[PDB]
């Protein structure tokens, strides 16, 4: 559902399975080879799963989130 958009490392994560999110809410942050990039919820919903965690490696198009309200 929500995915990373840049090569980097998932510096922080702010979501868990069962948590509520809203479009534009911060859900993770990239370090990106010493740059900083907020990762915000592409849509509102309840998180079904988080496909990554704090400090995991990530890339453009690499998954981040699955939601019980994207399933629609
Ligand atoms: C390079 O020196 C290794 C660590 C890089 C950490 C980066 S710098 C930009 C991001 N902000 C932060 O606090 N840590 C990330």
């Amino acid at each position: 559902t929500v995915s990373i958009q840049m090569a980097g490392n998932l510096w922080k994560v702010h979501v868990k399975a069962g948590d509520q999110i809203e479009k534009g809410q911060e859900v993770a942050i990239l370090e990106s080879m010493k740059m900083e990039i907020p990762i915000v919820a592409d849509r509102s919903g309840i998180v079904k799963e988080v496909k990554k965690k704090e400090g995991d490696f990530v890339n453009e198009g690499d998954v981040l989130l699955e939601l019980s309200n994207s399933t629609q």
